[PDB]
Formats: structure tokens, C-alpha cells, sequence
């Protein structure tokens, strides 16, 4: 009942795919679960997969892995959404600059954040 | 580079699928990302999808959503692995009985846990 879904950055065409941005035809002779796994783990197809976190920002925008958010604070910081296996969580990684926050990523702490770009479509936000 | 993968409980055949337990043929006229999303969200196919957490138990067994673990403690408790959207995390939900733990789900806290069953293949562990 939780939404499980992904967006993809196509490294060949420099394009983010959510639904039908791109066309295709997939064919596999395996079950649904094995199919998802095969696709997710085909690195040479040139798609980078990013998972929807299950949280929405200040504006109802769905927050994905690889998103860059700001705390609608008047503050100078930028954060990157990362999944960290070792804490089995999505969390914020500081991109800029004062490295002091950012608490747990949760429904409370994102109530005043905004998605501003992501690490693929917005290199101007990087480093 | 983090492993993203799923297992599925087939509600029609009462069987857990990881790789080739089940056969099939999938066909879609869309891109990889849209394909994964379609499959994940087809409830009427009768697969319940469960995500790999990114953590392994005391024995190197990979921990999934829906797993039932014990703390290799001599303790009486059982926990269920759940994903909670609102904290964008996998966490333990107490199944039995003394409701007092269980800290964050992380590489430290599972170093002494063991996967014992899951909420589908092990109804004897439930409630």
C-alpha cells in the first residue's frame, strides 16, 4: 500500500524519465519480481535509478533520491537526498556549506523544505 | 551502486519469489523506469513486493521488508521489518511482546539479530 516507485536519469540522452518521457519495448522471460531486479541492476543500459522517498515537500512535490532541497528558511544551505544502506534510510547530505544540520529526514522536517533541482539536471547547484 | 531489489509473495500460489522460483514472460511498450513502476504498482497481479533493506543479519542473510527477526539475545521478542513512508526508513515493529525496544534499524543494531521467517511464509510466528 506504500507507493514504491522510481525515476531514471538517462546518461545517454541527458533526460530524466518518470513516465512516458521516453518510449520503449521491454521483453523478458521471467516473473515480475525477477524482471524488476534485472532492470534495476542493468548498469550498462545507462539509466541511473532514483527511488521515491515517500515524502513530499512544502509544495506537495514528491521527494526523490538525488533531489536537492533547501530549507525554506532564508538559510544558505543545500542538501542532497541520498539512501544510506547502513542505516536503511533516506537522509539529507549537506551540499553547501555550514555542515551543522540536517536532522532525520521525516514528515516533520520536510514540511518546510522545497525541492530546487537534482544532482543530474542541476549541475549549477553542485559543489 | 547500492543494491536495489525486491522479493515477491505470490498470493495465488503461496510462494515467495526472489529469482527463478517462478517462470514468466513480461511485455511492455514503455521504457525501463516506467516498466518497473507499472509492475510494482499492479496489485491485481497478486504479487506483494518486499524491498531488500540493504542490511544483512548475524549470518549474512539479507534483510527484507516483511522479515521477522529475533535479537540473538536469549530474549523473548520478535520484530517485523516494515518501511514507514513518513520517516523514509525501514524500521522494526514489535510483534511479541514487551514493547520496549527496538532502536534504529542499522548496521550496528542488526549485527546480533537473525531472520527467523517472514509474515507470509511463517504465520506460526504471527500475533
Amino acid at each position: 500500500n506504500r507507493e514504491v516507485k522510481f525515476r531514471a536519469w538517462d546518461k545517454e540522452l541527458n533526460m530524466m524519465v518518470y513516465t512516458k518521457e521516453q518510449t520503449g519495448h521491454i521483453e523478458y522471460n521471467t516473473n515480475p519480481a525477477d524482471t524488476i531486479n534485472i532492470i534495476l541492476n542493468q548498469d550498462d543500459y545507462g539509466y541511473v535509478f532514483m527511488q521515491y522517498t515517500g515524502l513530499k515537500d512544502k509544495n506537495e512535490k514528491e521527494i526523490y533520491e538525488g533531489d536537492i532541497i533547501k530549507k525554506s528558511n532564508r538559510s544558505s544551505n543545500l542538501y542532497e537526498i541520498i539512501y544510506q544502506d547502513s542505516i536503511a534510510c533516506f537522509r539529507c547530505k549537506v551540499i553547501k556549506g555550514d555542515i551543522k544540520s540536517f536532522p532525520c529526514l521525516n514528515i516533520g522536517t520536510v514540511r518546510n523544505c522545497e525541492v530546487i533541482g537534482n544532482i543530474y539536471e542541476n549541475p549549477e547547484l553542485l559543489e
